[PDB]
């Protein structure tokens, strides 16, 4: 049984392959073996996403796993949708409701708003990167309307990287107009580090300051560096390192060869690596779950060239979707379901603060019971009245 | 793409028609990539795309100078994001810099079969604010709406 | 001990620093340059010779 499947990797996603390996490897089973087409290719590109997805489409796969950009999206959602072509994707969720879409990373959207209301944030500066689209900047300021905010929002994307400090000197000079001393940091991994370590120099890392790292890997991160500073700093995991699922996957990810396996020598990994780990599970049992069903779909290297016209969807596809959508198993990224369109649902994303020995769980937050806090201090201090 | 790569293998010399905000990327690659001139009515492109002509001047500059104008400090915008969100974000930065209060709204993805109890908690949200300076960015249609 | 006060954030407007040596540009000053708190020293080689 061997079912070949596509996987569209952008060049430097070396942690993210490695993860896509070890996969490979841990659900590894006789009943049938899966054969990854790699084809790295730029993901903004959206001709060369086009190429990448109809190469791997006349070699004839059952399914496929990439990432796509604020750019190429939309190729992505509309082809698979047009070709009945299954798409298992680890980055941002789509804005919308886009079939044969399988998203791997839960909306944050919720979690981000419940978290203001719980600091009861009534104005701060919102610094975001239309790197992974605008919907949760949408989400803000609509409900800025709704719940009062005075949100100041900047786009700190578009900054040019070879000049970019009388920039960064301007920026925080806006933000001194309304001293402005809560910041929401909406952006990737990468720019975060860039920022947090302008906020260092420029010394606004200090006692009084208050910033929320909207990704969800907030110890994906550097933050040692503005651990000491301080500023509070809070942000979202969805990684659970304290689960002993994860903790088994570390002692075996933390070993592994760094030369064979890129970046995958160390004790953390980042949720987007973590989430193409669990993509492998999900692809896996949802292939089982069919031979199982006893369900034929199988096929040969002739779907032809996809931009044949009529295209023509083979019907053989709508059941690999409901396949991948009925799959619910447990992984690194907490409990893994889906609806009929793709979105996942009932999971768990932990709010985590930065306190002086480290980050920290103070809560999670639920889909349906949004945020709760679990009472992990010794509360009731210096609280007790004199009694007069 | 296939209307694309159809007129392509009719071998054509130039290309005239127009995009969504969805599917203006695949337009402006392969047009790149094909060395294919494309000429569009429709919204500018945000950026430096080459191969195509756009039709449709830059109303970010207008829009802002008319503001100034006015002398608003705080008003409402409400945007639909058809054409891109280029404009709201010409006035949120702009709004950092000359020091505004606006109050944006996605109107768009108002769904049409039951739009009145949206409306009136839309305008419910504009009122505690009490706003009266309303910045409408839509199409022809979403505006008489 | 100037990485340091980065660190904890005392290289903010507020504190005055000297350093007491006879190269005050021989160390690295780009990083408590922008924080703010003022710093003092002294230069014996005077590059302006
Ligand atoms: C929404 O999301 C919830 C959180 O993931 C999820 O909760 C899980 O539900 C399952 C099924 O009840 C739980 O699985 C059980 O855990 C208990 C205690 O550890 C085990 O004893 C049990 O072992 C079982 O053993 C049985 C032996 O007779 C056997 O028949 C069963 O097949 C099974 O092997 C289960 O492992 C799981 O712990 C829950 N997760 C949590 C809370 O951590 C909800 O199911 C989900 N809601 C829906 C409706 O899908």
């Amino acid at each position: 049984n061997s079912i070949q499947i596509g996987g569209l990797f952008p060049r430097g996603a070396d942690q993210e392959y490695s993860a896509f390996r070890v996969g490979m490897v841990q659900f590894s089973t006789s009943e049938f073996r899966l054969t990854p087409h790699i084809d790295n290719l730029e993901v903004a590109n959206s001709f060369a996403v086009t190429n990448a997805f109809c190469s791997q489409f006349s070699r004839g796969v059952y399914a496929i796993f990439g990432f796509y950009d604020k750019k190429s999206v939309n190729t992505i959602t509309s082809f698979c949708g047009t070709l009945h072509v299954s798409f298992i994707t680890p980055s941002f969720p789509t804005d919308g409701t886009h079939p044969f879409v399988i998203q791997m990373r839960p909306d944050l959207k919720g979690a981000l708003l419940s978290l203001i209301e719980y600091y009861q944030w009534d104005k701060f500066a919102y610094l975001y990167d239309s790197d992974r689209g605008l919907s949760t900047l949408q989400a803000v300021l609509d409900s800025a309307a709704e719940k009062k905010w005075q949100v100041t929002a900047i786009n700190v994307g578009n900054i040019n990287n070879d000049k970019k400090d009388e920039t960064y000197r301007s920026l925080f000079q806006d933000l001194e107009l309304k001293k402005e001393r809560r910041v929401i940091l909406d952006c990737e991994r990468d720019k975060v580090n860039d920022i947090v370590d302008q906020v260092i120099t420029i010394g606004k890392h200090v006692k009084g300051y208050h910033y929320i790292i909207a990704n969800l890997g907030f110890t994906d991160g550097d933050l040692l560096k503005i651990q000491f500073g301080g500023a509070e700093v809070s942000g979202f995991q969805i990684v659970d390192y304290d689960d002993s699922l994860v903790s088994k996957f570390i002692e075996r990810w933390s070993t592994l060869e760094e030369k064979e396996y890129p970046g995958a020598h160390t004790a953390t990994i980042k949720y987007t690596s973590a989430l193409t780990y669990d993509a492998v599970q999900v692809m896996t049992e949802a292939f089982r779950n069919l031979r199982k069903q006893r369900i034929e779909i199988s096929r040969r290297g002739n779907a032809g060239d996809c931009l044949a016209n009529p295209a023509v969807p083979w019907g053989q596809g709508v059941e690999i979707e409901r396949a991948l959508k009925q799959v619910q198993v447990e992984g690194l990224s907490g409990n893994i379901k889906f609806d009929q369109n793709g979105k996942r649902i009932n999971y768990t994303i932990n709010i985590m603060e930065l306190k002086t020995n480290g980050p920290r769980k103070i809560g999670y937050w639920s889909e349906v019971d949004k945020m709760v806090l679990t009472e992990d201090d010794t509360s009731g201090l210096e609280q007790k009245t004199v009694v007069v």
